[PDB]
């Protein structure tokens, strides 16, 4: 079909690319995996599809696409169905791969992630290593500071996480602004463990 | 035809998306079946062919297009032809299932609705009253910056058209005499509530 | 040629959207000649294609193509060839048919027009009509006033046209202050002459 | 090669698009050198092909790529790795032709360019002429003062560049804000010079 065809032609060019900058095999084998594990295979155009549907319809969309994210976070779980809508509407899904520096301590940090399947790794320089996986998030902290990351985070396994920008997340908690307590919550708990 | 095969592609593309996240097939048939309303079996690059023309020649199709929708609201009908244009321009069509919640109560509102052809059923949490071709709804929360003031749910296939809050404070820009007309509309509703 | 067959192929699904919403056949005849105007049976992605080059050969180009228009106006013709090259890159070529209004009198005015070639009427409502044609400029009075259009202006023959934003002439005019004074000049006289 | 059949057909179009336009046989054969030497026969949907990956494989290419530029220059050879990458994924990559002027003197500047190959001649009219080459930057000045270009920057030979925009350089210098001594010490070295 019509996807996988695009798939594989897409996948050709991505070939072509890494050939004409010269990069190793190691790497090129390691695009191969990454738009396995990312794509599996099939190729939308998802932003016009999506675009050719209404309100209701992608939302129905997102809320199934993202059914088991959801019943894994009491944050989803027990929260009005609308603030569960308005953030899911706004997560970009990405896939990272093993060792793969998902944040880095001390850079200016705009994004959190929630993990729908993998292991990360947490580690504060100096301090003992932490580990999370499905149904927890990272990278409130900065959201809620605009300061610097206060730890590395590191893909243990293949991630499978959403990512939400500072500027979305502040945007749906206008709508939601109690809702900002959830993440308070965390962020506090974890400064108090740094 | 070229546009006939455009839809046809682009709804094989659909329903290869629907397989590969596994959605339901009620849900599938449900996507079927606006596919089929909102674009009749054609499908068309429009922001191209609308880019590729002028504003004389675009103004004239916006105006053709809604000429029916026109006629059937007194905002329009009795308004300055060169207002009516301007408000068109920036309407967005779009299409919605009978049970869609096309305004959920309490939430922030950015958008109004042109009923084209359809009917919605209109429940502040009591008792409901409908609104059909030639009416509009949504417009307390593009004057007030406000909060929903009931819940608008499509009663039979409705095909309207929205028009932003940014939209339509810039169009009120050039035409603010034009915002008394919303407001008086506003004003009963917020009485009858 | 591709570009030959592009435009075919464009008209085409052009003349099946003109039948799908019904339009007049009159109105089709209208559309129909105002696509070989605009066009002469070629179609490019000129978008692209300026994209794909550098600021030296984009500029290059777009002197070239307004060679003649540059050569018709002293504003132009007599100015710092790198002021010439900023306005250029910010023109806008547009086509008008015998009739339209380019300008509607009390409107809202935030752009202005060159005339590479045609003829347009120039009315306020009670006034006498006057004449534009080749190598004038008109709708300059609401980019410096910020007010409301002054006449109507329609073509009266095909128009060929270069269109500049209110935005756009004041950003080049960051860079050339001074040149202000050559449209104020053309104002101030159209002013005193309605 | 599908990426040498987009290259054919996209310069197809190119040919077709300066017939349209009537351009002269020796710019025509100027901007068939241009694609050879900026695509060297091959076309990609670059911006298409990184959006689809991750942020630790476009900054793997970015460095990649850019490896022997960043050994070339104590800038980036000694700086935190993390503020090269920064830097690195805002570069936009331009080639140039022999006698292109890459910068004006006296207009406002707005981006200043990293030479990865070639030769430019700086001058500053009335001054002597100064040449700039592999691993050199210039059009610092202007991004640091918000002024006007103190010289005219030639190209001598094809130059293969990375430009950033002021807008870029300064977002980046949010992060890394000491690092802009080491742009302050060239423009102050350069202005002493002039
Ligand atoms: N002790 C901890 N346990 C779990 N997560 C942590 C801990 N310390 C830091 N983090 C997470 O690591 C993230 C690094 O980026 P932020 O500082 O934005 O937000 C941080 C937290 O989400
Ligand atoms: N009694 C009513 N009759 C008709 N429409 C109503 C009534 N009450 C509320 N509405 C509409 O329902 C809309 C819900 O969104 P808004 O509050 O923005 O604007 C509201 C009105 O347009
Ligand atoms: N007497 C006139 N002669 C030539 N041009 C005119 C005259 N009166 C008005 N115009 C032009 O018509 C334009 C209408 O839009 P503006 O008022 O922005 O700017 C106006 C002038 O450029
Ligand atoms: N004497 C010099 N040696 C090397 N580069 C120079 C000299 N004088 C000016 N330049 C460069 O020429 C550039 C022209 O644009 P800027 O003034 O922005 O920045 C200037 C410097 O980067």
């Amino acid at each position: 079909d019509s996807s996988r065809r695009q798939y594989q032609e897409k996948y050709k060019q991505v070939e072509q690319y890494m050939s004409f900058h010269k990069l190793p095999a190691d790497f090129r084998q390691k695009i191969h995996d990454y738009y396995e594990h990312r794509y599996q295979g099939k190729m939308f155009d998802e932003d016009s599809i999506l675009g050719e549907l209404n309100g209701p319809l992608r939302e129905k969309i997102v809320n199934f696409n993202c059914r088991k994210l959801v019943a894994s976070m009491p944050l989803f779980a027990n929260a009005d169905p609308n603030f569960v809508t308005a953030m899911l509407t706004k997560l970009k899904f990405e896939v990272f791969q093993p060792g793969d520096y998902i944040i880095r301590e001390g850079t200016i940090g705009k994004k959190m992630y929630f993990i729908q399947h993998g292991v990360v790794s947490v580690l504060t320089k100096g301090n003992k290593e932490m580990k999370l996986s499905d149904g927890s998030y990272f990278g409130e902290i900065c959201l809620l500071t605009r300061g610097r990351r206060t730890a590395s985070v590191r893909a243990d396994t293949y991630c499978r996480l959403y990512s939400l920008s500072v500027d979305n997340f502040n945007e749906v908690l206008e709508e939601y602004p109690m809702m900002r307590r959830a993440f308070e919550t965390v962020a506090i708990d974890r400064l108090d463990r740094i």
